[PDB]
């Protein structure tokens, strides 16, 4: 009692047991199967031609025979296409959203175990987070010279999105908490598997368990060109310690966060020379300022710039 979907690129088939798993009250593997077939048909026009027109309209998700017929119709169409071609790019944003949801659904089987009541829960990543990360990727424009680090990466969703979208040398996710770090290990395996199934390319990435405030992570942060950090719930000790880590970054180093690390209107004077604002520019980025119909949300871009401090010293010596 199982359903199989052949890979469009000839990777191992996707195998689902019957009864099909339920993800939540309105989401299940039956809808994941249908949407997977629709995405494959969308980015292979010959498949849309080969597949019989009625198959994706008349289905019963609660009938094994109906779900098996649908799966077999898609599989036969994949075979006809593999016969035609007989005689890896980055995923589109739409496909990437589907891949990340699918990776989460196969990985995080018990979402209760996360103990996350915040609007930044991994359970609701596809809601606003995905769109805001997509907006962030278009705004910061990373290259092969960049190293991306998500400090407090949860189950690794931001890392997986950024690695699928950009050409950074490497993407890192560091998570301290045991439950999301263990789930991140499954997210990693499922992501690599599904990306191979779709025939999609991603950059190199590593999801690791660790404390980003440790001695080891001090030099690592200093050598990072792009830091992503959801610092919304951080206490003053973690905030203070992080600012010390950032103070060792290179000129042009960037930090993307949910709360600014320095005031947006920082003005250097003799009484605030210790403040992180003396060595970084800070800008508020908002998709409502940047065709956005989502949440009225903002994020913050910090850029290491020691000329802020230099100009202050030059202005004292050269009035
Ligand atoms: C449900 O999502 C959100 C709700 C409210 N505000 C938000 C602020 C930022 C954000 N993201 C994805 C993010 C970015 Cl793009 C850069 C750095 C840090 C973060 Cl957490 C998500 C938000």
């Amino acid at each position: 009692l199982e359903l199989r979907l052949k890979s469009p690129v000839g990777a191992e088939p996707a195998v689902y047991p019957w009864p099909l798993p339920v993800y939540d009250k309105h989401h299940d593997a039956a809808h994941e199967i249908i949407e997977t077939i629709r995405w494959v048909c969308e980015e292979i026009p010959d498949l849309k031609l080969a597949m019989e027109n009625y198959v994706l309209i008349d289905y019963d998700t609660k009938s094994f025979e109906s779900m098996q017929r649908l799966c077999d119709k898609y599989n036969r169409a994949i075979d006809s296409i593999h016969q035609l071609w007989k005689g890896n790019t980055r995923p589109s944003t739409g496909l990437l959203r589907h891949i990340l949801q699918q990776v989460y659904n196969h990985s995080v089987t018990d979402p209760e175990k996360l103990n996350n009541y915040e609007p930044f829960s991994p359970e609701v990543y596809g809601e606003t987070s995905f769109d805001l990360v997509a907006q962030m990727i278009d705004e910061i424009k990373m290259t092969d010279d960049d190293l991306f680090v998500d400090l407090g990466s949860g189950v690794g969703q931001v890392v997986l999105q950024v690695a699928a979208a950009t050409n950074c040398k490497h993407h890192y996710g560091v998570e301290k908490a045991d439950i999301p770090a263990k789930y991140a290990e499954t997210m990693d395996r499922e992501f690599r598997k599904w990306m191979k199934w779709y025939g999609k390319k991603h950059a190199e990435y590593t999801l690791e368990r660790g404390d980003f405030l440790s001695e080891e992570w001090r030099e690592r942060i200093a050598n990072t060109s792009v830091i992503f950090v959801n610092n919304f719930a951080f206490g003053p000790e973690v905030d203070h310690q992080l600012k010390e880590r950032f103070a060792n970054m290179k000129e042009g180093g960037r930090i993307v966060s949910s709360k600014p690390f320095a005031p947006l209107n920082f003005r250097i004077n003799s009484r605030n020379l210790s403040d992180i604002g003396t060595i970084m520019r800070v800008v508020e980025l908002s998709p409502l300022k940047g065709s956005w119909t989502g949440k009225p949300v903002s994020y913050y871009l910090h850029t290491i710039d020691r000329t802020i401090l230099e100009n202050y010293f030059s202005s004292l010596k050269n009035p």
